[PDB]
């Protein structure tokens, strides 16, 4: 069907879903854009509602498998939309429980440890980074939402098929424990330069959020704390950068580059 | 003296500074932010006035260094920010006159080249990732404004220091060609892994401006086309992100590495 009015209850409710607690009690979550709908799709996600605005595309269809298709005036799209400009194609997916519960790595794994609450901004940059750089495992902290409209927005709807989990420092911390597997801690104080760690057998970088930094305890019990050379004015990198840099370090590693 | 109202004249000329426009018209641009500020001072640009807000510390007066102090209400300062939550402390700079003309590069430079009008925000980031690296020289699009909020604020106040010039392609092209720079031109679909690339004796990186790609004159003269790897489902990567992984895997190889 079409539905005209913002005032709709459907709408309402399609709209609610912008708040987390919404997106709890209803195990439904939206996904906004045509990439970032093809990307939940792929990663295996539920698709149970289609939503198509009045300027989308006969192959935007396509991507119902089934689904119900429900068409959205240009008023109503801009009530569920959390864009400036809504996007015309959506989707509403089943929320899915993610746990680390039997998650097993494969060999020599890079991994990410990004401790504490982190910004939706710098996260998805993030997630965007380890994407790139095929992380096999990332861990952010317990109460981080992988499901807000702007982590799915600034992923780029990479957060999908991404490795990534929000899991207690505790659990985190037995989990690494069981692998034989580095702690390498990020740290612009650090003793090494990030190139002369050995990231050839795989590793687990530490890297605090941007504001938190990094915790330290974890620094601490790292077996070795790295820093990025910083060679001009300012005292360290946007979070995000630093996470580019040391995975793609690692990356180039495993590629066949020698440690420094 | 401490002003009260949004409405007093100083103020409304204050937030005029907001527009190019009128920062070109007066000479004159805003420093919001107590980091900021220093880092201009330190970077030789004049201060004209110190703006206090009603939280800066004392220890705040101190960079004044002679200039007028003027101390605003709560009021005042949030209609002269740029922010959400306003720096307490802010300077009103005078435009400097910058060429390129006038710039000798190191034995062997390290040097960016970004090409196409890049956002204000991508840019004070990758400018920041180019001060980490230690980059000897920036070259921007002619249009390109560095003295907007954005790029102050997203620089971290690197943008100072860093020598950053905008030119038109003509006389980038001349400087390229003069300083007998090799030029790497880096895209998704390079030939070679940016790790690949011999960046031993200097070398100018061809980069283009987020959404804008790579003119098709610029990726053909180069003397290599180098990618970074995306081993995930995004294709491309951040404009900063490649800025700053291009520029340090140059800093590695001056560090001792040797390419791959
Ligand atoms: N040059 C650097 N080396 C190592 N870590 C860094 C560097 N710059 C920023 N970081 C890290 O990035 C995050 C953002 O401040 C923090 O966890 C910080 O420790
Ligand atoms: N994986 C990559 N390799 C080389 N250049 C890239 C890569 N990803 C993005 N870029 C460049 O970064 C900018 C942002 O799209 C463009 O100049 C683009 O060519
Ligand atoms: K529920």
């Amino acid at each position: 069907m079409r539905i005209e009015s913002p005032q709709n209850p459907r709408v309402k409710a399609l709209a609610a879903l912008k708040e987390r607690k919404e997106r709890e009690r209803t195990g439904r979550f939206l996904v906004e854009g045509r990439r970032e709908v093809e990307r939940a799709l792929e990663a295996g996600l539920s698709l149970e509602t289609l939503l198509l605005g009045p300027k989308a595309r006969p192959e935007d269809r396509a991507l119902a498998g089934g689904a119900e298709v429900l068409e959205l005036s240009e008023r109503a799209l801009a009530r569920v939309s959390t864009r400036e400009n809504p996007a015309q194609v959506l989707g509403v997916f089943r929320l899915p429980r993610r746990s680390l519960a039997g998650v097993t790595l494969g060999a020599a794994p890079l991994v990410l440890v990004l401790l504490g609450l982190e910004k939706p901004g710098n996260l998805g940059a993030i997630l965007r980074a380890a994407d790139g750089a095929g992380a096999d495992l990332v861990l952010v902290a317990e109460g981080v939402d992988l499901f807000s409209p702007q982590v799915i927005r600034n992923s780029t709807g990479a957060v999908f098929a991404l490795p990534v989990y929000p899991v207690a420092e505790g659990e985190a911390a037995r989990f690494l424990e069981e692998h034989n597997l580095p702690l390498v801690a990020a740290t612009p104080e650090g003793e090494r330069l990030y190139w002369e760690g050995d990231y050839r057998g795989g590793v687990a970088f530490l890297l605090g959020a941007e504001d938190k930094g990094l915790p330290e305890a974890w620094k601490r019990r790292a077996q070795v704390r790295v820093r990025i050379p910083m060679r001009g004015r300012a005292d360290s990198l946007n979070v995000a950068v630093t996470a580019a840099l040391l995975l793609y370090e690692a990356l180039r590693q495993r590629s066949g580059g020698a440690p420094l």
